[PDB]
């Protein structure tokens, strides 16, 4: 995330840091948020390549033992049946992980709360996205879980010469762009949190930036419109 802020420890209880083993020590690679006690939803491109994954649930600091982590393998990787690595620009990039344990749910570990089918937010709807992805284009990840106020720009303005263009589809939402915020490698996969009815709701799964930059104006971050999936998300769990 850059130009955001530390948020507060367990803060964000759906958010988890999807590793991978390196050798014999492990390395973040992307955010997700858990759904279920068993099922993390995450960005299809971050389980592309084939490596021995783990999911870390109740974490704030990467390097350091908060006293709250769960650390649980992964069993089963399901991606879209859509999901195209050579065009991420299509959409379809989303990802149901079925973990080898359930994880146990407390005051630091919490189900994340889903939209219901075909809901679209109004703009500039106040969302805020989550990570330990990148401070800086091309910099490194944050030690500890950050934050960045990252209000919705709707499909009508993303979608123009203005901004992203044919690149963004009607199944993507976009975020941020004001230049300063926005989410950077190592946030994808995470959640978009924004507040509709009073409460926090998972709303998209952080895909992609532009190639110039994390945070470039008029270029906002583009996440999966997680509204979209509700239906495949429920087949997938109950049958699976
Ligand atoms: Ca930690």
């Amino acid at each position: 995330v850059v130009g955001g802020t530390e948020a507060q420890r367990n803060s964000w209880p759906s958010q988890i840091s999807l590793q991978y083993r390196s050798g014999s020590s492990w390395a973040h690679t992307c955010g997700g948020t858990l759904i279920r006690q068993n099922w993390v939803m995450t960005a299809a491109h971050c389980v592309d390549r084939e490596l021995t994954f783990r999911v870390v649930v109740g974490e704030h600091n990467l390097n350091q033992n908060n006293g709250t982590e769960q650390y649980v393998g992964v069993q089963k990787i399901v991606v879209h049946p859509y999901w195209n690595t050579d065009d991420v620009a299509a959409g379809y990039d989303i990802a149901l992980l079925r973990l080898a344990q359930s994880v146990t749910l407390n005051s630091y570990v919490q189900l994340g709360v889903l939209p219901r089918a075909g809901t679209i937010l109004a703009n500039n709807s106040p969302c805020y996205i989550t990570g330990w992805g990148l401070t800086r284009t091309n910099g490194q990840l944050a030690q500890t879980l950050q934050q960045a106020y990252l209000p919705t720009v709707d499909y009508a303005i993303c979608s123009s010469s203005s901004y992203w263009g044919s690149t963004v589809k009607n199944s993507m939402v976009c975020a941020g762009g004001d230049g300063v915020r926005s989410g950077c490698q190592g946030d994808s996969g995470g959640p978009l949190h924004c507040l509709v009815n009073g409460q926090y709701a998972v709303h998209g799964v952080t895909s992609f930036v532009s190639r110039l930059g994390c945070n470039v104006t008029r270029k906002p971050t583009v996440f999966t419109r997680v509204s979209a999936y509700i239906s495949w998300i429920n087949n997938v769990i109950a049958s699976n």
